[PDB]
C-alpha cells in the first residue's frame, strides 16, 4: 500500500496541460492545428506549443519531438507558489523521486517539481506561467468544431484501490466509479475543480497513458469534428463514438492523432464542487455505463494505450493487471452484458451489443 | 423487363403516410406517444391516427390492430382528384390488381385507390384528406425530440434495376445509387418532392417494407430520443445510430417498435427539385458511403425488414436476392471496404470496422 | 390591373442568383467572403460570382462593380430551354421590353432572358447554366456560420394586391400575408418550390428590392454570424435580430453590406408543395406577426431598400405608396399594436414595443 | 466604509436558493412550473419548493405566499457546519442583524444564520440540507427549454465600491466591471465557485434585487423559452433578449414573473477559478458591453428591481444613488455610447441604438 506523508499536500486547482513526444512534428501539427484547430503560442523545429480557446495560461498541450512517441509529462497547477515547496516535501517523504528547476522545463512555465509518482507517472506541478491572449470572444477565429478547454487525464494502471488511495490523499475527490458485487474495481473517476474529474484510473497494464480529453460548447462541435474527418478521409482515426457517456453524463467522441495518441473530445457533465457530492457506482455489466446508448465498446479502447517516460526519458516498464478484465467480463467470450438488470430480453452473453463480437 | 403503359402517369407530389398492423395496440400507442412523442388526430380500440409537428392533412401514420405484424399499405399524395383516375388506368394496364372506394379505406382520407403493385407492394394514391389544425407554431406542445414531418419510405425488393425503371416511368427522379464495378446495383434512393427521397429500393429478399422515415428541425432533436431510451431503459430498441450518411448526407437514428417495425429519425438533407440535378453513385466497398464516420453497419438492418400484405390481407410470400448480397461483401468472411480508394491502411478484410466482427 | 396573357405561363423552378451592382468591389468581397464565407465560383478585376455551400449551378450571387449601388437582375430558373422561350412570349404579350441572349449576361449562364416586368423590376429567366462542384460534403471547408442556399427575395413594390395579381398568373402561390381590418393589403408571401417563399411583397415606395436571403442549417450558424461581426467592431452593421418569425416561422437576421444592400439569414420554415397549402392572413397590428416574441421592428427595416436598374442600367424611378403604411399604423405616433386581441394590458400606443418610440 | 472583521470570514461555496415572496401562488406555479417547468420537491397551501434538472440540494427556489412581492432570502453553501458558526461571529463584529435556527427557516434545510448585511439585503449561510434524487439523466423528463442549474443573484445597490470592498473581505472575486474615465464605477461581478459570477452588484437605486439567474445546456434551449411563450401568447413578459453579453461571454434571456420578479437565463460563460484570473474592464460608453450584437438595453432593465424584506417581514426603506446614471450616460439625452473607440461612424448620442429612443 502507498502511505499518507505527514507533510501537508499541495492545494492543487486543476489539471493545466500535457506534454506529449511525437516523432514527426510536421504530421502532428497538421492534424491538432489545421484539422483540429488548437492555437499556437509558439513554435520552433522542435516542440509546438498549443492552447484552446478560453485559456490564458501559456499552453494546454506542448508537443515535443522524440525517437518514441510516449507521455513526457501531466501537468498540475497549483493555488500559490508556495504549494510546489509543498508538492516537493511531500513527493520526498513517500520516497519519490523529484527535479525540480526554477525555470521551467517547458516554454513559458517558471518555477516547477516534476516527479516520478508511486505508479509511475510523470506529473509536474507549478505556479508561475506566462498570460497570453486570451480568446475567448475572438469569434473571428472560432471554428465549427472549436475546442475550448481542456478538461482531464485518464490514466491507466493494474489496481485502482491503490491509485484511488493516493490521490484522496493529495486531496482529490471521488466523484464516480465501476464494481462488481464481489468487490472488484474496474475504473474510479476523481476531481479537484468541480467537474466530474481532472484525472482517472483506468484498470489495465501500466503505467499507461489513456487519453487526453478538451471541451466543445455544444454538442453539435463534436459531430462537426467526425464530419470533417470523413470529408479528410481519415475517418479510421475515428476510434470510438461519438456519443454520451453513463459515467459523467458528458457527450463524447474518441480520435487518434498520427502516432496514435487518444485525444477525447467532451462536453456537457455537471457540478461536483459540494464536499457532499453523491457518489455515482455502476456494475461492471451495465451496458448504459460507458455509453447510455448501448453502443458496444471497441476492443482497442480497453487494450492500446501510450507509453510513459521516467524523469530521463526512458519509457516505462508496464505492470500487469492481475484482477478481472472489464474486457473480458463484459464483450469476451465468457462475458456479458445487460440493459436491465435481471432481464435477458436485451441482455448480451458471449459477444459485443448490437449483433458484433470481438474481431 | 416491365412495360411503359401508353396512358399517362399520376402526378405525385409525395409521401403522405403508412398503415401499418401491430399486435398489441397499447404497446404501440405507448412506443409512438409517450416515448417518440406524435400527435393523436383520432383513436379508438381498433386504430390509431397519429401526425407529425408541421402536418396539416389528417395523418402521417396508422397504426392497425391485427394477427400479423406487417404493412398494410403505403401512401402518395397526388395533385388532383382526377390522379387517382389516371393512377387506376395506369395500374389496370400494367394488369395489376386494384380496389377503389369512394370513401376511403381509413379515416380522414377520401376517394382512394389501393393496387398490388409489380413487385407486391400495396400502394394507395389519393387526393382528398381532411385538414386539421397544423401545429407549426405550438411551442406549448413542442418536445426535446420533437418528429416534424414525413419524409420517406424504403422498400426491399430483390431485382433493383428492374424496380427503378417501373418507379422512373411513374416520374420519380434517381438522386443517388450504390453499385460496384462488376455492373451490380445494391439501392437507389428516388424523389418527387424536391429532398433526396420519397421512396427508396434496398436489395434484398423482398417485398418487405425496410422502414419509414421521420424528420427533425435539428441534430440535438435526434440526440434526445437516444438519451430518453437511455432514461426509459430501451437502448436495445436502438439499432443502428445515430451518425451521418454518406448516400444523402442526412443525420440519423434507427429505432425499432415492439413487433420490429423500424423507424428512421432524419434531418438535413440537400434540394433535388431541378430537372438536372447531378446523382451520386457510389461505390459499395467504400466505407464511409452508408456511415459517413465509418462506423460498421449492424447485421440487423441488411437482414430484418417487415412482412407486407396483398389486398385481401395475406402476407406477400417472400422472393429471395440472387444478385451479391451488401452485408456479404462488405463485413462477411470474404468482404472487402476501404476508407481511401487503393489504400491498404484504413481497410478491411472479412470483417467490420472499428475492429468488430459479425455475431 | 395587370391583365393575364393568353400566352401560357413559364414554368418557374425557384429563385437561383441575384446580381447586384456594388462601389467598391475589395471592400465588399471582405464583406461576402471573409466574413459571411460564400465561396468563389470565379473573379476578375469588375466581378465576383459566389455560391452557397449546397449550390451546384454556377453562382447564386454576382457582384458586379458599377458607379450605383443597385439591383441589376433577379434569376428565376425555369424547368426546360423552352421555357425561355414560354417567358419571352409572355412578356412581349405584356408590352414590356424583353432582351435575349443566346449566351448570357454573365458568366456561367447560357440562353437568357431579361424583363422589366409591369412593375417596373428587372427578372432574368434561364435554363442552361454551367455545373460546378458541389460541396455539400465538403466539412473541411464548413464555417460555424456556414450559409447553405439561397432561399428567396424581397422586393418593395407600391400596390400589393396588383402585384399579387400579377404573380399569381404567372403561377406563384401565396401562402401567407398581412392585412387590417380597413381592406388594407401590406405584404404578401408567395412560392414555387414549396418552402414559405421565393419572392416576396412588402408595401413601400418602389420599385426597390429589400433583401435577398440565405439559408443556415440550424439556428446556431445565425448566431455565430451575429458573434463574428461584433468580434470584428462591425455590429452597427446588424440592422434587426436575431430573431423568430411570425409569417414564415423561422429563425432570422438581417444585416447590411458595404453599399447598404441587405441581406437575410433564414432557416427552418415549412413545406409548402401541395396544393390546398392553407393560406394564413395575419392582422397588421399583431406585434408577434414579423418577430414571434414582440421585440420592436427598428424604423430603418421600413424604411430603406436597394434601387433597382432598368435595362440600359439606369435608376428605375420610385413611385409613392397611397395606402397606409406598416410603419405608421404600429409604430408611429398615431399607431396600435397588441399582444392578445382585446386586452389592453400588453398594448401599444405611439410607440415599439419593449419600451421604445422611434 | 465597512470595515475588515478580525474573526474569520466563513468559507462560502456558491448561491444555493432564494426564498421568493409572491402574491398568488396559483399563478406563480403557472409561471415556474408549467411555463419554465422546474420540477417540485415539495409544496402545499402557502410555499412551493423547485429545483433544477442536475441538483441534488432540497431547493434553489422557494416560493412563499405573502402580502408584498420581495426577496425574502438569497441563500449561500457553505463548506462545513463550523463555517456557520463563522458567519454569525463575523457580522455581529460588523453590527449586523443575526437570526439563527438550528432546525433551519424553510423546508429541507438545517441549522442557518439570516442577517440584515451592511447593505440591506437578506443573506443565509447554511450547510445542512435534505438530498433529494439528483435528475441529471432523467431525460425522460427533460423539456426543450430545460433549466439545468442556478447561477447567480444579481444585486441593486447605490455605491458599487463600498459594496465590492466588502465582499471581497468575504472572499469573493472580482471577474468583469464597467467603469468610465471620470472614476465612477457603474457595476461589477463577483465570484466563488469559479464561473463569472455567485452574485453581482448594479449601480442604482437600493436595498433592490435584479434578478436570479439559471442555466441551460445549450443555446437552443433559450430560443425554445421565447418561442414557448409566444405560442401562450405572453411575449409581453420578455422584457430583453435573447442575446450575447459582452461581459461574460453569455448567452442570454430576461423574461418576468407574475409579480415582476426577473428572471435571467444563462448559458456558456468562462472558467474564472485560478487565483490570478485576468479582470476585464468595460467602458460605460462601448455599446457592446452588455449586449455584444450592440442591441439596446430596455430602460425598464434599468430602473426596475424587487424589494428585499428585513428580518421581520418589513420592506427596507430605499437609498438614492448620487453617482452619475449607466442609463443617462448611454442612452438618454445627454448621454452617449460608440461601437468603434474615436469614430463617430456607428456612434449614437442622445439615443438608443438601431433607430429608437425611450
Ligand atoms: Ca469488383
Ligand atoms: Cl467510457
Ligand atoms: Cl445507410
Ligand atoms: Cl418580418
Ligand atoms: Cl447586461
Ligand atoms: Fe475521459
Ligand atoms: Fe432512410
Ligand atoms: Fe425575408
Ligand atoms: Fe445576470
Amino acid at each position: 500500500e502507498i502511505p499518507k506523508p505527514v507533510a501537508p499536500a499541495p492545494d492543487i486547482l486543476r489539471c493545466a496541460y500535457a506534454e506529449l513526444v511525437v516523432t514527426d512534428l510536421a504530421k502532428s501539427r497538421n492534424f491538432y492545428v489545421d484539422v483540429l484547430g488548437l492555437h499556437v503560442s509558439y513554435e520552433d523545429e522542435n516542440q509546438i506549443y498549443l492552447r484552446s480557446f478560453e485559456e490564458f495560461i501559456h499552453h494546454n498541450l506542448v508537443l515535443t519531438k522524440g525517437p518514441v512517441a510516449a507521455l513526457k509529462a501531466m501537468a498540475f497547477r497549483v493555488r500559490t507558489p508556495e504549494d510546489v515547496d509543498k508538492a516537493e516535501a511531500y513527493y520526498q517523504e513517500l520516497g519519490c523521486r523529484t527535479e525540480r528547476r526554477k525555470d521551467g522545463f517547458v516554454k513559458g512555465i517558471g518555477d516547477a517539481l516534476r516527479v516520478e509518482d508511486p505508479l509511475g507517472f510523470p506529473y509536474e506541478f507549478f505556479f508561475e506561467t506566462t498570460h497570453v491572449e486570451r480568446l475567448h470572444m475572438r469569434y473571428d477565429l472560432y471554428s465549427a468544431g472549436e475546442l475550448v478547454r481542456l478538461d482531464h487525464f485518464n490514466q491507466v494502471t493494474p489496481d485502482v484501490p491503490r491509485g484511488r488511495k493516493y490521490l484522496e490523499d493529495l486531496g482529490f475527490r471521488v466523484t464516480e466509479d465501476i464494481q462488481d458485487d464481489e468487490g472488484t474495481t474496474y475504473a474510479a473517476w476523481m476531481h479537484r475543480k468541480g467537474t466530474v474529474h481532472d484525472t482517472a484510473l483506468t484498470g489495465g497494464n501500466g503505467p499507461r497513458l489513456h487519453h487526453v480529453a478538451f471541451s466543445t460548447h455544444e454538442k453539435h462541435n463534436i459531430i462537426q469534428i467526425c464530419d470533417k474527418m470523413g470529408a479528410l478521409r481519415i475517418s479510421d482515426r475515428i476510434e470510438r463514438g461519438p456519443g454520451r457517456h453513463g459515467v459523467s453524463n458528458a457527450f463524447y467522441l474518441y480520435i487518434l492523432d498520427p502516432d496514435n495518441h487518444r485525444i477525447e473530445i467532451y462536453t456537457q457533465d455537471y457540478y461536483t464542487g459540494d464536499p457532499d457530492n453523491p457518489t455515482i457506482t455502476w456494475n461492471v455489466h451495465d451496458n448504459q455505463r460507458r455509453d447510455w446508448w448501448g453502443n458496444p465498446v471497441v476492443p482497442s479502447w480497453y487494450t492500446e494505450a501510450s507509453k510513459v517516460l521516467d524523469l530521463d526519458g526512458n519509457v516505462q516498464e508496464i505492470i500487469e493487471r492481475t484482477d478481472d478484465s472489464e474486457l473480458e467480463v463484459t464483450i469476451g467470450a465468457d462475458g456479458f452484458s445487460f440493459t436491465r438488470a435481471g432481464d435477458e430480453d436485451g441482455s448480451y452473453h458471449g459477444q459485443a451489443s448490437k449483433g458484433f463480437k470481438l474481431g
